[PDB]
């Protein structure tokens, strides 16, 4: 059990986060997978008093209620939770919050979170805000930054991550900081592919490849497997993990990543 940092996102919309604990090295019986992602709860936007929100749909509140028997299984196994907070079609977005004040507001809505239910993190995915609607403004320079400054100041000990993409992710500086050392993971959100996240983190902690298991083929999650630990990258995003039989596919990866077939419980 040594290599990459294997990472698995969930649609708790259809799937239970406890799958990703299913799968062990056949070699040691080490998690195949170190990190599972909560996919997601929602920046909102109140139009009448122009504020943003954070927002936990009913799928994703119920395994938050109930993390004692959805989350804490993965995290007495050594697996690492996170909680991914991603755009709504409401206007706003991590991109464009109007003053450090707003942006710190939400910081303190995503740092609550983790704390009540006892997650290990929170992981930004800048997609479906659609800047613009309702009146909003487009993403600017500083709302990004100071989100960023203002999660890690209140959560200093927890894991914060990017999904690079979105006009956040391009917006790391601002005043005189670069909040790129407050990150500890970065990936590629384009699965099937891979791409180096161009953000300055040392490669222990970037993602090139990503993969969705069950889309994704085998000779390509394999290929990129390969690529990830020869080019000396630290860290595997698959995205997509369900209940039914995904043995195969995440052996897939195991034998390039870690030398060792998985296998399901």
């Amino acid at each position: 059990k040594q290599g990459p940092t294997s990472v698995a996102y969930v649609e708790v919309n259809n799937n239970s986060m406890l799958n990703v604990g299913k799968y062990t090295l056949a070699d040691g019986g080490g998690n195949a997978f170190d990190v599972a992602v909560i996919f997601a709860a929602n920046i909102n936007y109140d139009t009448g008093t122009k504020t943003a929100y954070l927002h936990f749909n009913e799928n994703v509140q119920r395994v938050l209620d109930n993390a004692v028997t959805q989350i804490r299984p993965l995290q007495q196994q050594g697996i690492k939770v996170l909680l991914s907070v991603l755009g709504n079609h409401q206007g706003a977005g991590f991109a464009n919050f109007p003053s450090q004040q707003a942006a710190s507001a939400f910081a303190k809505q995503l740092s609550d979170a983790v704390a009540k239910y006892g997650l290990d993190g929170v992981d930004f995915d800048d997609q479906y805000a659609e800047y613009g609607n309702n009146g909003t403004a487009q993403p600017n320079d500083s709302s990004f930054v100071h989100l960023v400054t203002a999660l890690r100041a209140n959560m200093p000990d927890k894991i914060i991550s990017l999904y690079n993409i979105g006009p956040a992710a391009s917006r790391l500086s601002y005043g005189g900081v670069d909040v790129s050392d407050k990150f500890d993971y970065a990936w590629n959100p384009y699965y099937g592919t891979w791409q180096v996240p161009g953000i300055a983190l040392p490669k222990a902690q970037l993602s090139p490849a990503a993969v969705e298991i069950g889309r994704t083929s085998r000779s390509t999650v394999a290929d990129l497997a390969r690529r990830t630990v020869d080019e000396g990258y630290g860290v595997y995003l698959t995205y997509n993990l369900d209940g039914g039989d995904r043995t195969a596919d995440v052996s897939a990866f195991t034998r390039e990543l870690y030398g060792s077939e998985a296998v399901r419980t």
